[PDB]
């Protein structure tokens, strides 16, 4: 029969009318869909989502196509075999629209007629869980959601992703049952967290992934000066509190910021064996250790003073930075790139420094004297860039290819003969891949004169590929065509796109410093109000103490005779004048604060502090002090941290 | 040439005697091996771990061969191209031996001279790093550590396991510089956490996997009576805690706690998709729920009351339960499997509880008496066992095989036609697999008289294979023939093996039981002995704290005075005689505890401890009395716990 014993499950009933069939992805919800149902009357194919990739006819199609009836023009019977209903059931997130809109095509091209006759169903599971207690809520859109929650007689916001987060009982009463569930019928043919999770953000340069790394390195306090720890602990920290998908994905991530050849200012200092240009793996992250940078403490300062908003992490049960104070202009530091739609390449800390402060003098400085600091990209890996063509456009619209080209000498090797030597290769050249390129154009014939070539390259002696050149050829030429038709010159494709205000951007080079410079101002500025509000707390609370201390008798006095710690409170209110803080603070003071030199540490205590207050409100009452401010920490900044560029830009 | 370009390091000399050639494992080493190395000398292949797994030519082992030169009886030449010297470079761990055995025995076969010449040689990573501060150590093996360590002149214990722990330099100069390295020739021809990390604890029955994920939901307090916390919570914890593997393993050892087909008592209480008996996935852990069941708590109960030892975690951050307390007997309870020596089935609640009391009664009861209360496995997936000889081997030398049967009747279906109904099947057996393995026999001819063959299993109607039986046929036969030749019946190899003393033992039954109730007796008497000793260190406080109250006027007096928190402390020792502990817990008193209701708080406190005292000390002066304690609470565990036993065990 039309059975697929062991990958269907088979429903009792055998009128079609009455019978239908789920679609539903395996490892999404196969088990669950399979236990929730009516198995009198509901048939489960539980799809293989992976062998559903980007021929069409699989060997899970040829499945689908089984278990139905029909075929295409060859047998194509509506009124065959079983089934009237056919219900995809997938996620709400990207994988699972992905096989949504594949099983939609599919149909459209095979299977025309079930449309028309529109036997498929897209299933609708709940959308909200609402919560307080015994009284939690299923809603299945956003206008249903204003509905319900504006009408809470005594007054938790969980958005449904998956449909594995549901139990059977509750799959089946939600989704499936003909008797709550509703469906939708289908009609026509075949966007958000891909971006979101994709592109960095302009202000501290970094994508979701990388944050939650540096931020739990620092929530793990596990700081330069500290020893290292081994990944794994921050890998399991991030996966569980932040990211929760495979820890392969975020070792990938933290991995990369602690190589000296992909970062042009590493963040992650590691130690063991992460990798190499060759595109050799790190060890295992159980082995392997890292830490902080001191340079990456400056991507955190201040973070605790309130100077960037933090967000509910995942489950909400925990808190991150939307942003990180980034205190150096790590977007354009150290760039971005990945897999898929954005690209900018790294650049001198000390350029960019003076870049910055030469727009914090003048608000329309353009790109001109802009590059009069920043001549161009800079690769960790050294090497050349061909022009400032390539750069000027890309600085001015966002776009432009930049040629990066190796660096290769020829040298005489006695007896006649020529040597090509390679000392550093363009950015993000898989080295070991470029090589067996080279190699093979000799095999083929492509290329005439090289007789030897090695990757001599070791730590210390840097990059060093060799090809030796015969007696009866001139390498000079061979260099050129070397580049002509090896990675050995690479292009680099400028696509300066980041999150700017939350949405995608493309913006050029000024503007990307203005925005830079601007969350610097909000961030010092922030911080200020921090320090000013913190301080004022503390300072109520010291005239408080003072005041305790001088009456001291008078204060256990009273609490001595008051009956329980509250009539102690406002008994203690009504005779000092306290405010509820400071009496509060008065009855948590220990009696160890009563010794002879303590009363002095807090005087003198309260009075630097009075003077902090007072330079606070005088850099907040003044915007020019407050952005020299800006200016002088990022000056710092550039001298501890700026080094020489390492990527000759030539002309002509 | 003997180049492989792109997957051979290549070296600058060119004659064989002076060169060197590292095999080492390309994830474990590869990169670090070819930085720190000598490229004027030293070569590396870099080798892919997963192609060599269990012909032996491939594509790895064909490069192994195209670099050295030689081949085999088919031009042999040991006089043949480079590397007069090749050295295996492998983790100290699993893996890690296992591709060092792999490239012995492939040299014995087709490379034998390599070893007659003695070209091959073994590396010696250091063993073991010793710290101090800026005097760290390399040693090389156990006998080289009592020596450095014993000499210390001021006076950290870590074991190198893989060679991506070292930095470059440090593989340099530790392994492979001519100078100081140090490596090995072979000669001869070709086990601890291995085990250590697959068998049960007698004890607490659970694997390490299970300790560290059961041990991490409690340190996160995700109790039964809080709230479900996304799995991904608590991979993530346990990962980097504890278990530094892939989320992958961790996850999929939660997700099999909390499979009410898979254990008998679920550790783990999930929501969401969790697969099924046909064993379909549990969803994506950032979308499954999970928490401790109520009966997971006694699992735990008192582990803070210092009843078991801890230990350091792998990296000497954490520290973890060497075992649990496990107030109910697990390793029975719940049995243990895994893939690979240990297999032990399921049992209930209330026998075993019963079992283990009937032995606390009388210490030489022989396997005999304690059947009369476990009369054999019982397992959550039900269905029915064949017989008590089985059973009885098994509980007697530890080993026998249990016939396991499903649960099928006859059923008839009127017009003469008669349907065989499977309702349950035996524990483990993949039931879609099965299906299919049913439905293959009807389709060969193998078995006669299926007409049709259904899963109707669902929730609401537990499990339902359905066969139909035509009307030229017989169905008591039919069945028959289908345990014969279906997992319909399976047969459970009882194998008990488990953690004795550290050491893996095969118990039997009773020496199973005996070792549980030793370890409850150890487990309340350590307890008592933590209560004990936590209520007269409060006690003496409070003995304290009254004499301070008593005397308040005093008491603030002599603190106001002293000019130093020490001298006020040494000037309260003398004025009221009290203990160093006593004059702290003074000087850290909050005024607030001055307040008149709170005086006798203290005192009606310290007279209900002095009780708690008395009490304590009566159970541990009488063993009897401390035996009728855990005969107690496992009595409750019991009644609170126990169920109706699922599995029939039929006789003849």
């Amino acid at each position: 029969v039309a059975s697929l014993p062991g990958k269907l499950a088979d429903c009792s009933s055998k009128s079609p009318e009455e019978c239908e069939i789920f679609l539903v992805e395996g490892d999404s919800a196969g088990g669950s869909t399979k236990s929730g149902r009516d198995s009198r009357t509901q048939a489960i194919l539980p799809l293989r989502g992976k062998i559903l990739n980007v021929i069409l006819n699989n060997n899970e199609i040829r499945q689908m196509i089984t278990a139905f009836g029909t075929g295409i023009g060859g047998d194509f019977d509506l009124a065959k075999a079983r089934y009237h209903k056919i219900v995809i059931m997938t996620d709400a997130d990207v994988d699972g629209a992905h096989i949504r809109t594949l099983l939609l095509t599919f149909f459209y091209r095979f299977m025309r007629p079930l449309i028309e006759a529109g036997y498929v169903y897209i299933a609708q599971p709940p959308l909200y869980k609402l919560t307080q207690g015994k009284q939690k809520y299923y809603v299945y859109n956003d206008r249903e959601l204003d509905k319900l929650k504006s009408e809470l007689n005594p007054t938790s916001i969980a958005r449904y992703k998956g449909l594995g987060e549901m139990n059977a009982d509750q799959l089946w009463e939600t989704t499936m049952n003909p008797e709550h569930r509703a469906l939708l019928q289908v009609k026509l043919e075949d966007m958000s967290v891909i971006v979101a999770r994709a592109l960095p953000d302009v202000r501290d340069g970094l994508k979701p992934v990388h944050r939650r790394i540096l931020y739990g390195l620092n929530e793990q306090g596990m700081t330069p000066d500290k020893s290292y720890k081994k990944s794994a602990r921050i890998v399991g920290d991030v996966m569980g509190k932040y990211h929760p998908h495979g820890d392969s994905s975020i070792y990938e991530a933290m991995v990369r910021m602690a190589q000296d050849f992909s970062y042009r200012y590493p963040l992650v200092d590691g130690q063991g064996n992460f990798g190499s240009m060759d595109g050799d793996g790190a060890a295992a992250m159980r082995y392997t250790e890292a830490r902080m940078t001191k340079i990456t403490l400056e991507l955190l300062r201040d973070i605790n003073k309130d100077t960037i908003d933090f967000i509910d992490n995942y489950d909400g049960n925990e808190r991150e930075p939307s942003v990180l104070p980034a205190r150096f202009p790590n977007l354009l530091a150290n760039g971005a790139s990945g897999i898929a739609a954005t690209n900018i390449p790294p650049h001198n800390l000390t350029e960019l420094i003076n870049g910055v402060l030469s727009l914090s003098k003048n608000p329309d400085i353009s790109i001109a004297e802009l590059m009069e600091d920043i001549e161009g990209p800079d690769f960790p890996t050294a090497g050349l860039i061909l022009g400032k063509s390539g750069i000027r456009r890309a600085y001015e619209t966002g776009r432009g290819s930049i040629q990066m080209r190796s660096r290769a000498v020829i040298e005489e090797r006695g007896g006649g003969r020529q040597r090509i030597v390679v000392t550093e290769i363009p950015f993000q050249v898989n080295k070991a891949r470029m090589i067996e390129k080279i190699a093979e154009l000799v095999r083929d014939k492509k290329i005439d004169g090289i007789t030897d070539l090695r990757d001599e390259t070791s730590l210390r002696t840097g990059v060093r590929v060799v090809i030796d050149v015969r007696k009866d050829a001139n390498a000079s030429v061979i260099l050129n065509n070397l580049y002509k038709q090896t990675p050995l010159q690479t292009s680099f494709g400028v696509n300066m796109i980041a999150l700017v205000n939350g949405r995608p951007k493309l913006i050029n080079l000024k503007e990307a410093l203005v925005h830079y410079l601007e969350h610097q101002k909000t961030v010092v500025r922030r911080r200020t109000q921090y320090n000013l509000r913190k301080a004022k707390d503390r300072a109520h609370i010291l005239e408080g103490l003072r005041i305790a201390l001088d009456h001291i008798d008078e204060i256990i006095s009273t609490i001595r005779e008051s009956d329980t710690d509250k009539v102690a409170m406002e008994s203690l209110q009504q005779r000092f004048k306290l405010s509820e803080k400071q009496a509060q603070a008065i009855l948590d003071m220990r009696l160890r604060r009563l010794t002879g030199l303590e009363r002095d540490k807090i005087e003198a205590e309260y009075n630097e502090l009075l003077n902090y207050i007072s330079e606070l409100e005088t850099i907040l009452a003044d915007e020019e002090v407050l952005l020299q401010l800006v200016r002088d920490e990022l000056t710092e900044i550039r001298d501890r941290f700026g080094d020489d560029r390492r990527t000759e830009i030539q002309l002509g």
